Parts: structure tokens; sequence; C-alpha cells
């Protein structure tokens, strides 16, 4: 299906005016990086045996997915205002966020996130395991603060989140269990959440695991295998506004659904206030 749709898509631009199109109006953006010791070695098959957040003078699979959606959603962030966030290092584990900046100051531009996270990148030692309950609450904390602006936030990810030794007998981890509770308490707010896959994975249990989550007033999730999408035997600018697509075709009727239940604009007033860590750099 994305496939056929993107067909017909020759640039990011197209994307982007089939988004507003579509209903798209002012929209925030949110970026959470995982800066877990798995990317040194889930860019076997996918990134030449590199590291997926390897830095050099060809955009590593953070840098391209960050550029490609930067890209397709800058018109409609009216302020220019990307809160960015890593998780997944030393510093935070599966328990916390980072901001890039100080004081957890949002960047200025897509152009900055992807500046500031090469500033980061070297200094960081990269860590474990993997949750994304941590990076959903901040992005909640985000939008209450905003006063109910609508947000989206893309997470950038090399793994599914850890999962239970015992996940045969149907047991969940506790890193399972909070992202669920996370992601159904996001959708009492307007925000919508995109998980995006990079590098080798493997994948295959995500989406069966994105198709489980429980049933909320309005489908606020959805999971985008960057790497897959990639790999495929078609134009790169092609590739490109697929990807585009499949990660954000279904944000307009997401925001749409936000208006119709009322969430758009109001405070929800049980949001927990989540405190980003300080980015651990000189
Ligand atoms: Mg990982
Ligand atoms: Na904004």
């Amino acid at each position: 299906r994305y496939s056929k749709i993107s067909d017909n898509y020759s640039s990011l631009l197209q994307v982007s005016e089939a988004l507003g199109r579509a209903g798209l109006e002012s929209s925030n953006l949110i970026v959470g990086i995982d800066f877990t010791k798995s990317n040194e070695w889930t860019g076997a098959k996918s990134f030449n045996r590199k590291s997926l957040h390897h830095l050099s003078n060809t955009p590593n699979p953070y840098e391209q997915a960050i550029t490609i959606i930067g890209r397709t959603l800058a018109a409609f962030d009216e302020d220019n205002l990307i809160p960015c966030y890593g998780f997944g290092d030393a510093s935070t584990h599966d328990q916390d966020v980072f901001s890039f900046y100080p004081e957890g100051r949002f960047c200025n531009g897509f152009e900055e996130v992807l500046a500031r996270y090469r500033e980061i990148v070297p200094q960081l030692k990269l860590a474990g395991p993997t949750s994304f309950a941590p990076i959903i609450e901040m992005a909640m904390t985000v939008v209450e603060q905003s006063s109910g602006q609508y947000h989206v936030l893309v997470i950038i990810a090399d793994g599914q989140v850890t999962r239970s030794v015992d996940t045969e007998h149907g047991r969940l981890s506790p890193q399972e269990q909070k992202t669920v509770d996370a992601i159904v308490k996001a959708s009492t707010l307007p925000l919508s959440i995109v998980l995006v896959g990079v590098g080798d994975g493997p994948w295959d249990m995500m989406q069966e695991f994105a198709d489980n989550i429980p049933a909320r007033a309005f489908d606020n999730f959805q999971f985008v295998n960057f790497t897959e999408i990639m790999s495929k035997n078609k134009d790169q600018s092609r590739k490109e506004t697929e990807f585009a697509l499949s990660a954000l075709m279904a944000i307009p009727p997401q925001y749409k659904a936000t208006i119709e239940l009322n969430l758009l604009g109001v405070r929800n007033g049980n949001i927990p206030q989540r405190i980003p860590l300080p980015p651990p750099v000189q």
C-alpha cells in the first residue's frame, strides 16, 4: 500500500503538501534517540559492519531518518523548535532521558538537531537496556506543558523493547509493561508516536507487539521499519518518500482524532512531570 502511494511522490515537499491537504495544521515535533550499545553491532548487515552511530562524511541511519522526517514536517512547526532527547546511554539506561542541551533547551530546526547529535555522539557511553517509557513520558510532559498543542514524537531505535527471559510463557518485562502503559496513557493527550526502527533488528516481533497494544481512544502509535524500506530495489528519492509516507501519512487522521475527542488545546491535569537529565557531555 505505502509503495503504491509513494510511487506518485517524487519529493518530500510533495509529501508535506499532501499532509497539509489531509488536514495537518500547526504541528510540533519531539525527537528521541536510542544510544544503546547494541548500535555497535546492529549495522552488521544494514550498515556495512559499522556502528549505527558511526560518524563520517556519509549520514548514518539516525541522521538519515532525522533528515527525512525533519524536512517533511518543518513547514508545520510554527516556532521551529524541536525538543530532543537521548536514552539508553550509561547516564540514562532504561530509566531516564537526557536533553540534547542543558536546562532542556529545545533545538532550533532539524538542522540543529543533526549538528548537536554529531557533537554529542562521540562523548556518550552507550548502554541499555531498552524501554520507551521514559521518552514517551517525556513527550507527555512536553505536550502538557505546551497547554495541549499537537505533537508528533519520533523515536528512532535499533531494537524492540527489552523482553522477559520468560517471554515464551507469556510474561512481560518491566520495560514492556511500562512502555505499553505509557503508550496507553499518551492517548489521553494530543500526541502521536512514531517508532522508527533502524539497523538489523530483528524487527519481526515488533509489528506484532504494536498490534497487541490495548485499545485506545485513538490509534496513537505506529512502527516503521526504516531499514526494510531503504533496503528495497527502487529509486532513493522514492524510498525516501515511501519512508516519509509510511511514517507520517497516519498523522493527519490522528490529529483530526485529537480534535474529535477534544484533546487538542487542553491540559489533561494528570501527567507526571518528567525531568530530563542534562546531556552527559563537556
Ligand atoms: Mg539497542
Ligand atoms: Na513547535
